[PDB]
């Protein structure tokens, strides 16, 4: 399972990019509205994103009509080989992706809550398609239900849209995004930080350094 | 899974084509006697219908013998490479599969209510069979589990007749058989332009609007 | 399971209560301004029905407001003791059902389209919650799934509120919902009068028919 | 579990009855119109019927109208406390059910297919229902399902109407009846005979007997 | 969960009684034959079982006619007040249960070999039900199933005749028949004597033993 | 999964084949005794059959004995190549089978009761097993569980032997063959007309012939 | 599936060889004993069940001591291509396993209880384990429950190691060895005996022989 | 699956790698630390494994920083080519366990106590990842439910580090992680001894003994 982070924070990017853990990242209109500002302009903020960053960096059309989607979907391509265009689940953008999987342009389909609308982005070529899990629960369905099915439908149909569970707010959507075998995970800061941590982890460390002092003050291992 | 468009009409055949997400069409003597009206003559209607859709158009023979069927299916043939000649499941309706099969001509077996018809039709080797959902839930009976024993007794016997669902009423309807793995659904336009909508996606549209006009008050993404 | 219709058109009204088999009505602002067309006034379809109902019937607040609702609801109970007062689940409308709860005015939460909002309209001390099934299935999530976890849920607790299923669209939302166990489920008519038939009912009729003329030409059972 | 036998033969009756092991009968017109034959009268035969059975016995109306229905009702009710009066899954057959119910005449409805038909006619206040399980069997549906269905409503509710399993073709109908917990069978005299038997009964037996005359030439028990 | 001795040997029996862990007897014609040779009698060894046991002995019937079965059921009877008339499933054995229960004679039914025979036997009064599950192996069928059939059949219709487990062969039919719920079970001696022991109990004492003398070389506890 | 007819009567033969929905067929000593009246001889019947069916014919030896099993197997294989020689399973029996498995001579094991005789019969190279289902529902025992296993069984060892499902009895046998995966059942005539049929077609076809008459009151499709 | 028989009797033996349906024969140092009485000597046995079984026959090592162990092996070996050397589980005799294994002497690891006794034979390269079910079953376990947990370890890790099962004590163990998947059972010859029955079989002979006579007097099939 | 000893005691490792059940061995900071007293060296201890030890020998770094833990791996690296190197689940970890696999030095990650760690571990190239079981035991969690997700999780993506279970308490440790399919368990001398032993194995063996008595006075197999 790819590990993405969720977020226009360059710090945040930069820190998890550095940890080695980190596999490529997500963008949004409302992530990056966030970030440009204090004289911070989106341009600069995605330019240094796509460098930063080896892996896929995904990057929203603003545009709700097909010419204008396909318009701005090759600027943002033009911007570097890691560049993936993000598209909403409408019809212009079904369009839109059906186009530009022609042109050999990667593409994520966004803004997808069920398993029927992950079917058709599939079906249009998409490259990624996004669920969204954590708005699902906000509303009181169990969104991580919603990825049980696209894996299943996708499964029966040898599908190569990849899913990339999107809206995630905590460690257990990452744990069964794993065991139902999502391809891809795009977390928040916060949560990809927790992933790491144990609480059974730090006790045992602590434990296995005094054991250790007793045998060498120094704490040292000489072989 | 492929996805039909069930009607004659052809004003909702055009759009949907338009919108991209239509793989081919199935009509019956129902949906096209309701729209050969007013001065319209059937031929007609057939012969537009299978110049405006790429994919397979299914058109029924309304003869309930033999020999009239295999006489009709030639003609409907006639018309277009993309034909696929709509044949009930009846004695007469497999004996003529059979015949047309080994004509390659492409068959569709319809007026399947119950896993050994379609069996039945795929040993007679029918290009699709289509089980009716609606109907048997309009009696009481959950037409699903019909698709789900078919897909169940076409895998065991690695059958090459597609499920092509039909009476679909619902959204539903189509999950359920993406999730089982029908190789295709067809579907009445209501139920077609429902498939793309979910009120969240509308929502995070409306969201990610809203905070992109706080850095490009005009709305565009300038790269 | 007790069975009402879900419609404001008298001449349906009459002949469901006139088979025996209608157990209340529901309405609502779209239902009841359907029917007030051609000079009919809401005012009288209401107590229309209100008199030709021995069951309960329930009649929609169009007030959005608190003080506004128990006005109203006080009103529609003064039309008749069989007289439901329908309530959306909003803040208001939970403060208006529990402020009605303690009168002793027999409500009705509807626009409920998870547990979690049932179970507070349970809360709020409603007579009839009313889950909408169709609108789920509208967007690609099988709404039976909420009756069943309400049932689950009211069970866990005791609850005294009775489930009443609406959004209705088929015999088999209305099977499903007998075997989870709702207390009611409100249908359209078209869906009404399918429930009694079946195509062996007919069949086997008319075999008993066609044997009785054996013995007895008039077709009498003269005892 | 009740065992009825499924039958108008008056010698299989009889016979039946010996065995001490059938505990009512069930008729219909084209059984009674088989016996109805040389000079036998369909009159006699009922009444011949209502004296040898101790159980109940139903007996079904031939009139396919309300008034015509309920005056054969009476008519049947009048010869004897022990007869039922069977009438069919329709519109009129439900009123029907609901007069003769409040006038203490037991009714027994026949010719359901589904667990919906079921309910309704519980509603109506049926002392029997009567789904057909070998009928569902000729086309294609394991009828046993329906059974298991309709003995779920029927707990949900708290029901009261008596499910007697009718149109029995085998002794696996039966012993699927008694494990899913139906109240009655109705069975042909056939498969009545087959219920006592078992090959391993047969053998033990001879062996006993074998046995025993070792320590008895004469095969009795001296005590 | 009572469990009987199934034997007619009376050193088994004594030794069976003496340890404590019988409840009852169960006979037939075969056990008892291979026991009355060499100049012991079939009459005596029966009056001293049960003279021994205190609990139910079962004596089978040899006449495989009503009359004769009643006749030889009240002499066996006759005997003692624990005498239990073991009779076959034949149409005479159930006319003769159901005519020894009315007389207030115990009764075990036997040569059962499905759940439907058990039925019927209940059906007729009887005691206690023996179905066989060791000649169900012998024949490729695992028998407990059909105790387990028997179970929920007997718990669905709350029947009062006891589930008498027979032609048990080892101590796992022991097992499964308390795990589900029979209230009896009948056991060679070779399993009874299996029931009490296992390895791991005999290990446990012995190490008791070795620890104990550590602290009192005599081995007793003085308290 | 193929569908044989078991029948030695020449008419159901001919008109099943004619359907084209017969791959094969089955006969024993039972049917063939039955059509072998009025002067027909056995010979003669058994010919015929070879004749006019072109997939494989089983015929049953009568022998109870290895050699004239063997000798009447030859003899059998020398009518014609379709011939397919039924052996019972008995100790002669399976070594008949090796030997004419040795000899190229397909072989189709019969009155098979349960998995393990039909693992034998495997074992010993048979061509087809037929376990009988409807034998087993007589005596109380599900027959359709013992297809599961012995299809579970074949698909461990990866056995080519055929499973050729025999006593079949209705159309649910048929069905759950399907489902389960056996090879082959084989058809009573009256069953195999039924399984074509349904109510809900017979319906679909008569609304479309008067749906049709609107826009063509000859009922053609004139292409 | 392999079938052994588990006995050193040599009558056994040439009977169940000549019946066809023995692959094998398993030996143990009770069952040579037991035979080795009346002046007959084990090495006679062992050497004259090696000349009368083709397939493998596994001989038991008397010695407890890793040395001894290994020079009876080869001994066992040198008596035949077709001997297989049983070695019980215990850490000299995983030793000599090893040592064997890679010998390329044939190795039969028994007296196993669990399944992770099973995975360590398996690891020291052993041909054939043989876990106990029968001896489990004496002491309150299932000892089916063990083979299935071996079949699973086994299919985890492609162990190439033979599941044999041993102590088994009926028909029963040897189905559900199937079921699982085990490669080979042993068993006694009076379950052997027992496998090819059925009183089903014998009752359709009998009727078949009955029928016939009708057309054949003589019984005869002549072809 | 492989079996490690978890251990750092020097006959304890020497004694099981003479069994040859052992596969390799598993050290960690206070495994060494409770070894190396009394004058007893670390540095000596851990060659000393090496030596022994054919299989891995997984040898932890004490450092908590990236270069320390880097350096002290290319050091336990260079003491023999079966060395592995053991590394705490931290940032500094994972970034250690990427250099070091490009390096192509062994690796092992530990402290492991959840599924998504497991995960991220196995992403940064680790040879073998270890999850403890004991230690979540101790806190009230079913330690198994974690290997069991790791198994699934790495078969859903194909992973190929190994799953090498720790922290392992007793033989039902050993039992599920074999039937859940790990890839290898380490564990304390305690529980592997007691891994080949059961009382049916020894007693088992005392009755051959006794038994071969009989044949062979002096307990010898001569052939
Ligand atoms: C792109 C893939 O769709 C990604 O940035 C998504 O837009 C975000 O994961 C969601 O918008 C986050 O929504 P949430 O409601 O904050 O969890
Ligand atoms: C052809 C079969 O592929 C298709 O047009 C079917 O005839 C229709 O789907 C059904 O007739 C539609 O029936 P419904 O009762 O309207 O749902
Ligand atoms: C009242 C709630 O008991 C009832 O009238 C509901 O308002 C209706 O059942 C729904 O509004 C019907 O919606 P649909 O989308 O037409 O199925
Ligand atoms: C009455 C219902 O209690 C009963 O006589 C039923 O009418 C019969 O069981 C069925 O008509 C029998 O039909 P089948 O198709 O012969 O099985
Ligand atoms: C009486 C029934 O309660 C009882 O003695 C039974 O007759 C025996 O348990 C069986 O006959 C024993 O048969 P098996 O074939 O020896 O196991
Ligand atoms: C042969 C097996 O392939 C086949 O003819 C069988 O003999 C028959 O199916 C059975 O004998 C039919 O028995 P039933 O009891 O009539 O169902
Ligand atoms: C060898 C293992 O393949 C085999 O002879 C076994 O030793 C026997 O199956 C058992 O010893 C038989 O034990 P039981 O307790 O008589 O069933
Ligand atoms: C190393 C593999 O990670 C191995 O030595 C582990 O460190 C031990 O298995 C555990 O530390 C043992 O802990 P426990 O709490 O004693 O069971």
């Amino acid at each position: 399972m790819k590990i993405f982070l969720d977020t226009a924070n360059i710090d945040e990017i930069r820190t998890g990019v550095n940890w080695g853990i980190v596999d490529g990242v997500t963008t949004n209109p409302t992530l990056i509205s966030k970030e440009a500002v204090n004289g911070k302009k989106y341009g600069d903020i995605i330019r240094e994103i796509l460098k930063i960053v080896d892996g896929p960096v995904s990057v929203e059309v603003v545009s709700t009509k097909y010419e204008g989607m396909v318009e701005e979907a090759r600027k943002i391509h033009g911007l570097g080989d890691n560049a993936v265009v993000k598209i909403p689940m409408t019809e212009d953008g079904l369009r839109a992706i059906k186009t530009l999987s022609s042109e050999h342009i990667n593409t994520n389909c966004t803004l997808v809550f069920n398993p029927i609308q992950a079917l058709l982005a599939a079906k249009a070529g998409v490259t990624y398609v996004s669920p969204f899990v954590g708005r699902l629960d906000d509303i009181g369905e169990d969104g991580m239900q919603i990825i049980d099915m696209i894996r299943t439908i996708f499964n029966n149909y040898i599908i190569k849209t990849q899913i990339l569970v999107a809206s995630i707010r905590n460690p257990i959507h990452v744990l069964r995004s794993a065991v139902i075998g999502a391809d891809v995970v795009t977390v928040p800061f916060n949560v990809l930080k927790s992933l790491m941590k144990h609480p059974k982890t730090d006790e045992g460390l602590a434990k296995f350094l005094e054991d250790w002092k007793k045998v060498s003050p120094d704490g040292k291992l000489i072989l």
